[PDB]
């Protein structure tokens, strides 16, 4: 729920969150109100589910490069302090916390990363990453090695890679470029085999996280480490005599960190927004506040002018300041996330093996940059998926058609272990199914196949009830009437035919002159219910429109230099746009019935859609799902296969909302895209 009179907060593992428990007492003291602090698993992950379904805590903790994503997503509420409140902290604090004009959050303290190291072990640190494997070589020979940091997390390894000029998101004139990313420059590279050449070497392990480090240098196993402020508690239990400096320099230039700000936002659906504000205002953000948490686990500079004034005295923060100043305040923007996990992945393969530098680096740079990725993959068929039918309620199932002479119905999960799950397989047919639609109820499945017939699925009983035989040769489309009471598939006999619910043909537009002159391989129905029509695709090159009311030809349109293999309507049955095999998506104009323009693919199109919302068009291409913008006709995405044979998209369909781009392949899995 929302617990409207208490104040659940959420902080990570790593920070002191038993002296903000303190703060929390204060509180409830004064106020009569119980702080309740927690600090779950991934609990930056975690926040923006919860918060979207309203529930989460009321405040939550986490540097500020991740406020942009979660501000975006309307999880936070907006914040404003007055202005005195304000002048209390460093105004560049604020600044990492104010996306699209607005302050999303409390700034509290300025993390950098700062190379600890042992001074009974090595008096004068390395003050270069290449002065490093000879040092390990000399401490490995006294049974020591010379450094362990967590590799698992890309925060830890950026301060390298970006060194010699590895970036995240281009910035210029006072913005940031998300399609410009740096990830696979020189710099970058030259940073990461650096890394990798480390652990060939042997001088660290690539398996290596933030405990086994920690252990090791809290043990005095190992000379130096690599970490934030909020370390420096446990190594000073563990009577080690450290010192925290400048890190090393890589070519030349200092590593240069990510500097995060750590900072406190509170949930847009929190029902004790004020409670919060005085709270973080009045109790957190004093003297007092911060130093009870400071005591607990080291803060860093924080955003408090005040206590700043005492914390700059000691050189540990001073050092902390020297590696934030080479290096730069992370974005808040939304992409950070998508950059953090591809950066992640790549050091993570580079690291154990699996890729090469360039290899995993070129695949970080695509990740950091995409805007529709890859969502999940559902695997069942075990040959081509041939078409995709989403349910118009936008319910959460989808059905499936493969060569396999199976369709599926997937009952869309989306928990960690796939997107969706086979919930029943329908076989039936003697040979490959082709397509695949849905009725409005979405209770049914209406099938056709290469073995000539159609038949209608009870998808709830797992049976075929119904065989529409009349076709002489494969059926290679179906469609349903709007109202569903009427029937239509298109056959390689060169017919288009109209049946009733009771699988008898009404009606049959004959291969005659009006009709096709070779195969039909596609037939969809116009969303229009003005001009009951339906259009058609043809190896004969044309399209033709149909009035579904007395079945004569409107029009035939002629564009294509080869066969034409799929058509699609737009939602509103307007547009019309055809393909095949010329490479070249033509759209027509439905209701005047001319060409309006081409798109070209230069690839061979299997299949079009049109998105439920934007002013999209996709197409399912042997290179690559196209997708153009309708407005400036320019591609906005093209989808490749990645399994880190030729493989390409033979169906594809957007989910009711447009949230989601379901597309079947020659390899029989199931790609899912979206946001
Ligand atoms: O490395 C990915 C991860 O880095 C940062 O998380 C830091 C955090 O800022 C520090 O305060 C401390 O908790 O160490 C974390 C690394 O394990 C980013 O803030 C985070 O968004 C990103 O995923």
């Amino acid at each position: 729920k929302i617990e409207e009179g208490k104040l659940v907060i959420w902080i990570n593992g790593d920070k002191g969150y038993n002296g903000l428990a303190e703060v929390g007492k204060k509180f409830e003291k004064d106020t009569g109100i119980k702080v309740t602090v927690e600090h779950p698993d991934k609990l930056e992950e975690k926040f923006p589910q919860v918060a979207a379904t309203g529930d989460g805590p009321d405040i939550i903790f986490w540097a500020h490069d991740r406020f942009g994503g979660y501000a975006q997503s309307g999880l936070l509420a907006e914040i404003t302090p007055a202005a005195a409140f304000q002048d209390k902290l460093y105004p560049f604090t604020w600044d990492a916390v104010r996306y699209n004009g607005k302050l999303i959050a409390y700034p509290i303290a300025v993390e950098a990363l700062s190379l600890i190291y042992n001074k009974d072990l090595l008096p004068n640190p390395p003050k270069t990453w290449e002065e490093i494997p000879a040092l390990d070589k000399e401490l490995k020979a006294k049974g020591k090695s010379a450094l362990m940091f967590n590799l698992q997390e890309p925060y830890f390894t950026w301060p390298l890679i970006a060194a010699d000029g590895g970036y995240a998101f281009k910035y210029e004139n006072g913005k940031y470029d998300i399609k410009d990313v740096g990830v696979d420059n020189a710099g970058a590279k030259a940073g990461l085999t650096f890394l990798v050449d480390l652990i060939k070497n042997k001088h660290m392990n690539a398996d290596t996280d933030y405990s086994i480090a920690e252990a090791a240098f809290n043990k005095g196993e190992t000379a130096m480490t690599i970490n934030g402020p909020w370390a420096w508690s446990n190594i000073d239990t563990s009577a080690v005599n450290y010192g925290v400096t400048v890190l090393p320099t890589f070519k030349g230039q200092p590593s240069k960190p990510f500097v995060g700000v750590l900072s406190a936002g509170i949930n847009a659906a929190s029902p004790n927004k004020e409670l919060a504000k005085e709270f973080l205002e009045n109790y957190l953000l004093t003297d007092e506040g911060l130093e009870a948490v400071n005591k607990d686990k080291p803060l860093g500079a924080v955003a408090l002018k005040s206590y700043e004034e005492e914390l700059a005295k000691d050189p540990r923060i001073a050092a902390t300041m020297e590696n934030a100043q080479k290096g730069e305040i992370m974005p808040n923007i939304p992409q950070m996330s998508a950059f953090w996990y591809a950066v992640r992945t790549a050091v993570i393969n580079a690291a154990s093996g699996r890729q090469t530098v360039d290899a995993a680096l070129a695949a970080a740079q695509t990740n950091a940059a995409a805007g529709l990725v890859l969502k999940g993959t559902m695997r069942a068929h075990t040959d081509m998926v041939t078409a995709i039918a989403t349910p118009i309620d936008n319910a959460d199932i989808i059905v499936s058609a493969s060569r396999d002479k199976s369709i599926i119905l997937w009952k869309l999960t989306k928990d960690d272990k796939a997107y969706g799950v086979a919930q029943r397989r329908l076989t039936g047919h003697s040979h490959f199914v082709e397509d695949v639609v849905l009725s409005s109820d979405g209770q049914f499945a209406l099938s056709g196949s290469w073995d000539g017939e159609l038949r209608l699925w009870d998808l709830a009983a797992g049976v075929s009830t119904r065989r529409f035989v009349g076709h002489t040769k494969d059926v290679l489309s179906v469609a349903f009437s709007l109202d569903n009471r009427q029937i239509v598939s298109a056959s390689r006999d060169r017919t288009i035919k109209l049946w009733n619910t009771l699988g008898e043909c009404k009606y049959t537009i004959s291969e005659g002159g009006e009709g096709h002159r070779d195969w039909v391989s596609c037939v969809r129905f116009s969303p229009n219910t003005l001009q009951p029509t339906i259009v058609s695709a043809s190896w004969d090159k044309t399209v033709k429109v149909w009035n579904l009311s007395n079945c004569k030809l409107r029009s035939t349109l002629a564009g294509h230099t080869g066969y034409v293999s799929t058509v699609a309507v737009s939602p509103d049955g307007s547009l019309c746009a055809s393909g095949g095999k010329d490479g070249v998506v033509l759209l027509w104009d439905l209701a005047e019935g001319k060409k309006l323009y081409s798109l070209e693919a230069n690839s061979v199109i299997h299949a079009l859609c049109f998105s439920p919302n934007r002013y999209w068009l996709c197409a399912a291409t042997e290179h690559g799902i196209k997708i153009w913008d309708l407005e400036s006709k320019s591609i906005v995405e093209d989808l490749k296969v990645d399994l880190k044979k030729v493989i390409y998209c033979t169906s594809l369909n957007w989910s009711a909302d447009g949230s989601t781009l379901f597309s079947g392949y020659t390899d029989g899995v199931i790609r899912v895209w979206g946001i």
